[PDB]
This record gives C-alpha cells, structure tokens and sequence, in this order.
C-alpha cells in the first residue's frame, strides 16, 4: 500500500560530531527524481526541501546554513538520509522527515546528543625528584558534571583534587580537571577515569611515569 | 540497485586510539543474518570476515587478533562497522570492505593515523638558588621528530638542548626531550612547544615557576 519506514526511532549522536539520520522508501528498479518530496524538519524548522532533483536552499531555516546535506546516493536506494555536521546540544530533538514518491508518508526520528569525556588532555610534572614526588592531570570537557577517578596499576583508588566548573568553549558542557600528587618511579603506570551517571559512562587515560635526564 | 556507500572515504585518527570505521549496504524489511557476508580487509591482510551470522576467526591475519572486530547490532541497521583498538602506526592503509547481502558491493577508506606530541611531561629544578638558575625539561613521543621552541612570558629570545631516541615503549614514536636554562624570578611563565611538520603541527605546554 505503500509506507515510509525508519531502521529506528532513536540515535544518540556524539557531540560535535556528524550526524546521519535515515528514512527508507520503496525504490521499484528505477528511481526519477521528478515525483519525489524529500523534506527533512525538526521541530518546524525546514533542514531540507527535495523536489525535482534538486534541494531548495532559500527555505532552509537560516540556522542549519550548510551544515544540513541531503545525500544523493542512497535516494537511489530506497533511503532518505539526513547529514548534519558538527552537531550541537540544540539538536538534540525530534525529526519528521516526509517523503512523497507515488504515495507519501512520514516517520519521527527523535535524537539524543551526548558529551562524553572522551578527548582527556593529560600532563605529569616532576615536582620533586629527590622525593620522587609528581603530578598528574587529567582535564576534559563534556555533559554532564562527571567525576575523576585515580587508580594505580593495580586498581587501587588514589587521592586526587578535581575542579569542576562550567566549561568557557561551550556554555553548556563542564571543565572537569584532576590532580594526583604522588610519589612513584619511571614507567610506573596510573588511571585517570571520567565517569558519569544514568547510564555510566567511563573513560580514562593512561599515563605513564616518564624518565627525565640526571637524578 | 545495490551499492555500498561510504560516509567517510578518510579516517584521520589518533595514535593508541579507537577507530570505528564505517561501510552502508541497503537493508530491507528484517536482517537474513543468515545470508549477509561482510569481508573486512585492508592493503592484503584479512581482518573481519563474517559469513552467516558468524565472525571466521580461522583466516584473519595475527596483527588484529585481539584487537579487531565487527559490531554486530549495527549490522541490522545497514552498518558494516569495523573496529580497530589501540590503533597503531602500521594500521594505517587503505581499507576494504565487501559486503554481499542481495547484490555484493565494495567501497574502500584511507586511514591516516596521526601520533601527535601531547602528552607533555614537564620538570622545573632550581640549578642555583643564589643565581635564581633554573633547569626546565620537556619530554613527549610521537611521529615524525619535532623540534621544541621555548618562549616566555614576554617572547625573549630563547634556546635550549634538544634530544632525540627511538621509544623504548612504543617502538615507532620518538621520545624528543629538551632541556632550557635560563634564570628567573617566581611565578613567570615559558612554553615548551614540539613542532611537527607535514603538516606544521604544534604542541605547546605551559611551565609555571615555584615560588
């Protein structure tokens, strides 16, 4: 009879990352361009207009100004897929697209947007090389406030000072930075993990004791 | 009317890391996992192959034997997933993946992998306290060699010694480590950067003097 089908309802996408979204149509051998309705919105704001093989910029809300393309590939296939670039917290939300190929139907996508703590810059300063004392940091930023677990190579939990704050990049993510101060030797091995609740999430560097010139 | 379609034909991904590599194929209606073949193999070596509903172990080369996989719910989707953890130097190349499911398509994705110097270890020691003589160290590993700049709080003119081995850890990378004297008061502030070229990359770390 003819209907719009979706591979799923939800996607949990990755900040800052790309976005792509899917509504599958029937193909019948041949695809012509000239009966299709392609037309992606989220929340009434128009991302995509498909008709007559081309895509109609001028009625692209002004806020998804080339960061929404449409593929051209898999049209030809039987699949409406939705490309958004460089994706935000905003976008997280719910989608219709709305296709029209001799029979029109339409499916909502809805799209959750995480922050993970994923990119964790690290540093280690010898601070006292006669006690052998150092420090180790770990930073990172994501949503939301996360905590820093230290953890020596046998799994045990350290001491450790974290400072959480909001992050200055992005108004809505964290700065999550931590500090162990800790007597240890070259190439011994420590964990920093950023974990996160509901669901948990852990990721963690790994940070190695260097060696450094002359005792 | 059956194509394998790419996301990405480039991969740039870092050192030590975790790479999901990616190839689409037209999924209709339910998932004959009993039909679908996926052959993932990258510049003549075998990673992941999968026929019916199962992953063959028995071919796949040995550099990936515990470190490659295919992600299996993906495969319903459309999504020939690939996945590659603690991603070396060698890993990189160009990928192919082989997909039979209704028709057989192929695609292939480069692989860049960059080792960047950003893990920055640091040393500030007092040579001479009556001198205010200070030695300031930093060391980081990556790939190509890097030369390291030190610059101040004021940008003088500044230089240092420089020295490079092969790591002793991970066996491509280059342990570069530079060593500035230079005599101070508290709480200034240099920079030790590493500078990679092709293309000019640059990793700076700040160093802040004890009081």
């Amino acid at each position: 009879m003819f209907t719009v089908t979706v591979p799923k309802d939800l996607y949990v996408v990755e900040y800052g990352s790309n976005m792509t979204i899917e509504c599958k149509f029937p193909v019948e051998k041949q695809l012509d361009l000239a009966a299709l309705i392609v037309y992606w919105e989220m929340e009434d704001k128009n991302i995509i207009q498909f008709v007559h093989g081309e895509e109609d910029l001028k009625v692209q809300h002004s806020s998804y100004r080339q960061r929404a393309r449409l593929l051209k590939d898999q049209l030809s296939l039987g699949n409406a897929a939705l490309q958004i670039t460089d994706v935000k917290l905003q976008d997280a939300g719910v989608y219709r697209c709305m296709i029209s190929y001799g029979g029109a139907d339409y499916k909502r996508i809805t799209v959750k947007v995480n922050a993970p703590y994923n990119k964790i810059n690290q540093r280690i300063l010898v601070v006292d090389p006669v006690t052998s004392e150092h420090e180790l940091t770990c930073q990172a930023e994501g949503y939301p406030k996360a905590e820093v677990i230290w953890t020596s190579s046998d799994h045990q939990v350290l001491s450790g000072k974290t400072t959480t704050t909001n992050s200055k990049r992005e108004e809505k993510l964290f700065n999550v930075t931590s500090t162990l101060r800790i007597n240890t030797t070259t190439n011994e091995i420590f964990y920093c993990t950023f974990r996160r609740l509901d669901p948990e999430e852990n990721h963690t560097a790994e940070l190695v004791i260097p060696e450094l010139p002359l005792a």
